[PDB]
């Protein structure tokens, strides 16, 4: 047995979920399954929805499951997705006075609460003597963060691509600060305990083809630019540019080093009293037999 059903969730920007579900990869292999692909706008999103149900499987950044665990859900981490560190940004209204990661002391910086955003700004913060009491949160997800922006209610946005490359783009923004250098984990893909148990060998299978999937971004440039064009609505130029900021990223399993990544990241979020409990994140972590 393959379960029957298996809803999924996924983020338009992770440019590599969105040409799965485009081709029907996980269709082709699994055919006794009706595979549900169910869109959130963010992590933190997305995980809520594990969390009650919504969906069993999906990919987020590092942070979204430890808010996660420390509220109180019994998630598994079942994959690793490297990290883009080019395409995790601080960006800047490109009118604005601002030009290095000090001049954000005592700005408002609109980023989704609990999203790789908020870690990305925490330790670009850092390394210049600020933190995230130096500095008013707008605690907002993509599309709320960027009518904002538009309107000029912030003064700098921590987000990822495609949203970096359009608004620098566009004019719209400058890059204040990406993620390079600061030793970023990546994401993962969570499960619920009951799934992942129940159907283990699926979820590795799973992996093996959304692994290959995201191989489609540099072995199939110039379809993927189309599709994804086509399917987000931006320009081939745009989609081109968040192909540039990304080295290949496949989902493969939990090496020792990302699991200790992420016990140092729920330390550090801990220690900063931006999570309420101390996260254990090896009691989480899944591989199959």
């Amino acid at each position: 047995a393959e379960p029957a059903q298996l809803r999924i969730g996924y983020q338009k920007a992770v440019s590599s979920l969105v040409l799965a579900k485009q081709h029907r990869l996980l269709e082709q292999r699994f055919p006794r399954t009706k595979i549900t692909w169910v869109e959130f706008p963010a992590g933190p999103q997305l995980l809520e929805a594990l969390n009650v149900g919504s969906i069993d499987l999906g990919g987020a950044g590092d942070i979204p499951p430890l808010f996660a665990q420390a509220a109180g859900a019994d998630l598994l981490y079942v994959g690793w997705v490297p990290p883009t560190p080019k395409a995790e940004t601080i960006l800047v209204p490109s009118k604005s006075a601002l030009r290095t990661v000090a001049d954000l002391k005592g700005k408002r910086i609109a980023f989704q609460k609990g999203s790789s955003a908020h870690n990305l700004l925490l330790r670009v913060l850092a390394k210049s003597g600020l933190s995230m009491r130096d500095i008013t949160p707008l605690y907002l997800s993509p599309a709320n963060a960027r009518a904002a922006f538009a309107a000029g209610q912030v003064d700098a946005w921590a987000i990822w691509d495609p949203w970096y490359s359009a608004l620098t783009l566009d004019g719209s923004a400058r890059l204040l600060a990406n993620g390079e250098g600061l030793g970023l984990t990546g994401g993962f893909f969570l499960s619920s305990r009951r799934y992942a148990t129940a159907w283990g060998p699926f979820v590795q299978q799973v992996m093996g083809t959304l692994n290959q999937a995201d191989g489609l971004l540099e072995r199939d440039r110039a379809g993927s630019i189309k599709t994804l064009a086509q399917v987000s609505g931006l320009p081939p130029a745009v989609v081109e540019r968040t192909l540039a900021h990304r080295p290949p990223a496949s989902v493969q399993p939990l090496s020792a080093q990302v699991i200790k990544a992420q016990q140092a990241t729920a330390d550090l979020f801990y220690a900063q009293r931006l999570l309420p409990k101390r996260v254990l994140v090896a009691p989480a972590v899944w591989r199959a037999p």
